[PDB]
């Protein structure tokens, strides 16, 4: 059915697949340039985005 994708309902780089897929990754703030998230997202592998971490 379903990928392994982050609880906000969207791949990303933050929830590795068989597919590995994470979306166009907005390289226009401080994320993992992996994570092309945006909505409502409370994952904390996604909130990091303070400190080189
Ligand atoms: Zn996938
Ligand atoms: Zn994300
Ligand atoms: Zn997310
Ligand atoms: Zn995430």
């Amino acid at each position: 059915g379903e990928h392994t994708t982050c609880g906000c309902g969207e791949h990303c780089g933050c929830n590795p697949c068989a597919c590995g897929r994470e979306g166009t990754p907005s390289g226009r703030a401080n994320r993992r340039a992996n994570c092309s998230c945006g909505a409502a997202c409370n994952c904390a592998s996604c909130g990091s985005a303070t400190a080189p971490g």
